[PDB]
């Protein structure tokens, strides 16, 4: 219901915005037959597998996908297959915060950082409710649909618990080990809990303007130093009570981190008032479009 199914004459690809181990990602125009409307997308094309999923298989997931609805998660809206699978997914025009702190960093206010982590926590408490666990947040997979308002986008590596489960186990592969939980490096294991491990950094890179975490320090030797209590600074902007709770992200018993419910609550607190909490030079002189 909720997932549109597309023929192959009811969209276009016109830009490539990049390539990733699962697919490339492009601009795209959607025109749904009949309808007399133009929409813009991004469009999804996945590589070829070894074992290439049944279409029945596909359709499954998809309409699972297509059914995670809220505001701060990137949405799927349809789905082509053919030769290639193609997803069709809400477009955010603005890029990845990533690259969207580190463009316009002169000009970004202690409301927006706020703001920001207040929407990422909603979305990834939402995905929690779906029993989603996401495995890759981090500033590159927040996508921006305006400077008011961005999204949490999976690219493919988030995993569906099942009603019982409460971790994933991966099966190795290629991991961003700096925004990765200690349990998740050393065991391969992946909670909701490792997915707070993950936002903790990624708000680090936020209020740091985009800065790289555990910078010049080799990925092989994270592991050893987390393992001492060595854990990324604390960001010039930030009070002592918005580190704390990025701390608390990165605690080794699981659960002892926050959780995302309760991130909501403190960071809604914290954007109420936000110069209270980061002190930023020339806050009150910035502006975004």
């Amino acid at each position: 219901a909720l997932l549109r199914i597309l023929k192959e004459t009811e969209f276009k690809k016109i830009k490539v915005l990049g390539s990733g181990a699962f697919g490339t990602v492009y601009k795209g125009l959607w025109i749904p037959e009949g309808e007399k409307v133009k929409i813009p997308v991004a469009i999804k094309e996945l590589r070829e597998a070894t074992s290439p999923k049944a279409n029945k298989e596909i359709l499954d997931e998809a309409y699972v996908m297509a059914s995670v609805d809220n505001p701060h998660v990137c949405r799927l809206l349809g789905i082509c297959l053919t030769s290639t699978v193609q997803l069709i997914m809400q477009l955010m025009p603005f890029g990845c915060l990533l690259d969207y702190v580190r463009e316009h960093k002169d000009n970004i206010g202690s409301q927006y950082l706020l703001n920001w982590c207040v929407q990422i926590a909603k979305g990834m408490n939402y995905l929690e409710d779906r029993r989603l666990v996401h495995r890759d947040l981090a500033a590159r997979n927040v996508l921006v649909k305006t400077p008011q308002h961005v999204k949490i986008t999976d690219f493919g590596r988030a995993k569906l618990l099942g009603a019982e489960e409460k971790e994933y186990h991966a099966e190795g592969g290629k991991v961003p080990i700096k925004w990765m939980a200690l349990e998740s490096i050393l065991h391969r294991i992946y909670t909701h809990q490792s997915d707070v491990w993950s936002y903790g950094v990624t708000v680090w890179e936020l209020m740091t303007f985009g800065s790289k975490p555990y910078d010049g320090i080799p990925a092989s030797e994270i592991s050893s130093i987390l393992e001492k209590g060595e854990r990324l600074p604390q960001p010039p902007i930030c009070t002592i009570d918005v580190y704390m709770i990025m701390r608390k992200c990165w605690m080794i018993d699981a659960d002892s981190r926050p959780k995302f419910r309760e991130l909501i609550i403190e960071f809604s607190k914290m954007a109420r008032d936000p110069q209270r909490y980061l002190v930023i030079q020339g806050d009150e002189r910035m502006h975004l479009p």
